């Protein structure tokens, strides 16, 4: 398994890596939320699914940009493809708005296991994260 490319996105004090990889089966994207001394969690997406993810990020962006001042998710979506489900929830807590992304298996073994498969993006970073993703899709295609 070869690494084609790796981008890092720094959002407040969190860091995320988007890496494009290749194997015999084809091209894929790995998205890691980094912890203190390792990756906390990672998502795995095909390059095709990454395109759809990019588009959903667009919708989240638009939603966030329109909320106005803050005074149960603000917005919840999910995408299934290839026996993989991705839940996308825009939420707020005390520290601010964020976009949680959880990956699971649709069916077969795992059947709703989510461990080291949840990332949480501070919402401030959604544009930069979408742009990095979009750059990698422009670079490496499919």
């Amino acid at each position: 398994t070869q690494e084609l490319a790796s981008k890092r996105v720094d959002i407040q004090n969190k860091r995320f890596y988007l890496d494009v990889k290749q194997n015999a089966k084809g091209r894929f994207l790995k998205i890691a939320e980094v912890g203190a001394g390792g990756n906390k969690s990672r998502l795995t997406l095909s390059m095709s699914v990454a395109v759809e993810f990019r588009d959903y990020l667009g919708d989240f962006i638009e939603h966030y940009a329109q909320l106005g001042p803050s005074q149960r998710a603000l917005k919840s979506e999910f995408l299934v493809r290839e026996n993989r489900k991705y839940y996308m929830d825009l939420k707020e807590n005390q520290r601010g708005r964020f976009l949680r992304i959880r990956q699971t298996v649709n069916r077969g073994p795992g059947l709703g296991s989510t461990q080291g498969q949840t990332i949480a993006l501070p919402a401030q970073g959604l544009i930069e994260f979408r742009d990095a993703l979009a750059k990698l899709i422009d670079d490496y295609g499919v």
